[PDB]
């Protein structure tokens, strides 16, 4: 899809058989999602935005589709205002700005 | 132009006599700008994201050139650690996630 901007770029992904609504974040390096479990080890991290640092769960090759695009890649999970689909992602999904 | 984003999609804008380097930001509703002294009225302002929340000063109908495309709107001003071109002027200069 092409997609503008007069409104917040939200979409539905799927992670873990469960449908959530998240931010395409061309802004974010890393992909970052509200609190929830998902299996397997995590390791702690810590990341900043603007507002300071926070501390989140870093999940590695972990399958979410956006969109219907799938990716595998890393996930953090942590106190974010938003779920948000970051670099790493966006990439993965063949994701380009384009004005 | 189309930009992928292996990297920062950081492009240079002018603002004044100041060509600054700034993040082409989605997950931005707002188009925030490191401290510098521009003339005019303003407002303060809170913005929140990772971390919490800064405080900013919002000016308005402010000319920003971004790759030599013109806009002009809303710039929030405070110690954001990085230039970010959010929704609000994106959409001026017909930007668009294309995948
Ligand atoms: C009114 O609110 C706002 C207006 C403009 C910008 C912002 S913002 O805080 O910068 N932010 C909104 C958010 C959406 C979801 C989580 S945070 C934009 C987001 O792209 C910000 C932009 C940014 C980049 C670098 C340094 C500071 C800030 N990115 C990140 O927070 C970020 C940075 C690195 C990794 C990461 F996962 C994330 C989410 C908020």
């Amino acid at each position: 899809p092409q997609i503008t901007l007069w409104k917040r770029p939200l979409v539905t992904i799927r992670i873990g058989g469960q449908l959530k609504e998240a931010l395409l974040d061309t802004g974010a390096d890393d992909t970052v999602l509200e609190e929830m479990n998902l299996p397997g080890k995590w390791k702690p991290k810590m990341i900043g935005g603007i507002g300071g640092f926070i501390k989140v769960r870093q999940y590695d090759q972990i399958p979410i589709e956006i969109c219907g695009h799938k990716a595998i890649g890393t996930v953090l999970v942590g106190p974010t205002p938003v779920n948000i689909i970051g670099r790493n992602l966006l990439t993965q999904i063949g994701c380009t700005l384009n004005f």
